[PDB]
């Protein structure tokens, strides 16, 4: 259980959507994170993998502004509370909004995977991407590909928790969506997968007992786009300035 508090893009801090705070406010701010109904810091289960909730979390509605970034920039995700409690993989996707992300229909977004880390070593439980996130003060770093075509994209970051995944419907997915506007020199525009086609309840990395050794792990979802590292070097860094979500 947790949620993202902020993202830091080359040192520039943005307030994320806070489902533990904003729903209680009269007039919550416009932010780069989508509005969602994870007030309990909870998850989407496999029985909702074919439901709109898996796209950007429960009942999600579009963030009403965006963060402008350059292709090649790195984005740090800050999860709270510290520490994240569960073992599992971490993945990141982009989907072109084909227009403003503030008004895109989320059910049309076709996600391509830009990073994904699973089981790093061992078993029962082993060391996972989540352990790296915990070590780095509850952060994960993704790089927007240097050659990504200019456009507006939803960035879908997700931790999957596997401590209860040995049973049907036991995996727990924690997607978090953000609006970005990307500038750059490249033309990369990878083939994506609809959110409700990403995962199935019987996938080998979804229905899995991690309390066994030796252990292997197939990260769910499509391949990381060719030519991208499956992760860039992890490590937390501080923000040096703050910005607000830019409205169209
Ligand atoms: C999501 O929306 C549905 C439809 O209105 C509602 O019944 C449900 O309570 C909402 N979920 C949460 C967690 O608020
Ligand atoms: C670790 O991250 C949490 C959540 O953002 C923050 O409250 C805390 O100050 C961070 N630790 C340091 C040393 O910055
Ligand atoms: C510090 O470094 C991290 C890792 O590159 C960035 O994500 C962050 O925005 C800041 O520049
Ligand atoms: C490009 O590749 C993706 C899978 O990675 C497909 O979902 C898409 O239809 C296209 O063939
Ligand atoms: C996944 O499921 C959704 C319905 O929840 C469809 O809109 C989508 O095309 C895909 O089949
Ligand atoms: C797990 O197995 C089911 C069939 O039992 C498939 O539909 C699913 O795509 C996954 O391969
Ligand atoms: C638990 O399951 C793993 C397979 O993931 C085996 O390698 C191990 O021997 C035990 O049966
Ligand atoms: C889990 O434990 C098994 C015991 O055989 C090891 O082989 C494996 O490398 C992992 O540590
Ligand atoms: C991941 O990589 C495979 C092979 O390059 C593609 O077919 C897929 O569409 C995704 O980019
Ligand atoms: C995947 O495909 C790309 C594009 O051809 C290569 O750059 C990469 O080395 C891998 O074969
Ligand atoms: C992403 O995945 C690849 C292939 O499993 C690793 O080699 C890389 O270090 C990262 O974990
Ligand atoms: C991306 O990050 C993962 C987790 O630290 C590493 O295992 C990988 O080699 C790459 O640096
Ligand atoms: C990651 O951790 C560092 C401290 O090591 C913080 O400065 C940063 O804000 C993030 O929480
Ligand atoms: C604060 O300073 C850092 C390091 O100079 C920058 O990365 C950031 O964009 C802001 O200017
Ligand atoms: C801008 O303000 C944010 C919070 O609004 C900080 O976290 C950041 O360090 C900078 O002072
Ligand atoms: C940019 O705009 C947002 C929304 O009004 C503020 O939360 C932020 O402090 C800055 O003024
Ligand atoms: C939204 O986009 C504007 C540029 O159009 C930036 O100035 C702002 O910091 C935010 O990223
Ligand atoms: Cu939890």
């Amino acid at each position: 259980h947790g949620h993202i508090n902020d993202i830091v893009i080359n040192g520039v801090w943005y307030q994320a959507y806070d489902p533990t705070t904003f729903p209680y406010e009269s007039n919550p701010p416009i932010v780069v994170g989508w509005t969602a109904a994870d007030l309990d810091n909870g998850f989407v289960s496999p029985d909702a993998y074919q439901n709109p909730d898996i796209i950007c979390h429960k009942n999600a509605t579009n963030a009403k502004g965006h963060a402008s970034v350059k292709a090649g920039d790195t984005i740090l995700f800050q999860w709270v509370p510290v520490p994240w409690p569960h073992p599992g993989p971490i993945v990141d996707y982009l989907a072109n909004c084909n227009g403003d992300c503030e008004t895109v229909d989320k059910t049309t977004l076709e996600f391509f995977k830009i990073d994904g880390v699973g089981l790093l070593s061992g078993g029962d439980p082993g060391t996972w991407a989540s352990d790296v996130l915990i070590s780095n003060n509850n952060t994960w770093v993704v790089k927007i590909p240097d050659n990504l075509a200019p456009g507006n994209y939803v960035l879908r970051h997700e931790i999957i928790a596997l401590h209860s995944a040995g049973q049907a419907n036991g995996a727990q997915n924690y997607p978090q969506c953000f609006n970005i506007a990307v500038s750059g020199s490249g033309s990369l525009q990878p083939s994506g997968v609809l959110g409700t086609d990403l995962y199935h309840a019987t996938d080998p990395g979804v229905l899995i007992n991690i309390y066994t050794s030796p252990l292997n792990y197939i990260i769910p979802g499509p391949t990381v786009v060719s030519g991208l590292p499956t992760s860039v070097a992890q490590g937390s860094s501080a923000a040096t300035a703050t910005a607000s979500a830019t409205v169209p």
